[PDB]
Order: structure tokens, then sequence, then C-alpha cells
């Protein structure tokens, strides 16, 4: 087991188009 997640852009930009401006729960976007 070795984790490494620092920067993940695919995962966070493909959401915004159905859920929107509003479903961000997981780590703060400012």
């Amino acid at each position: 087991f070795v984790n490494q997640h620092l920067s993940g852009s695919h995962l966070v930009e493909a959401l915004y188009l159905v859920s929107g401006e509003r479903g961000f729960f997981y780590t703060p976007k400012a």
C-alpha cells in the first residue's frame, strides 16, 4: 500500500455539467 494523492483535475471537472456549482463536499474549492 503506497497512497499518493495531491492533484486530480479529470474527476472534479466531469461532474460540473449534470450536478453544477452546488455539489461539493470532500476537499475545499474557493
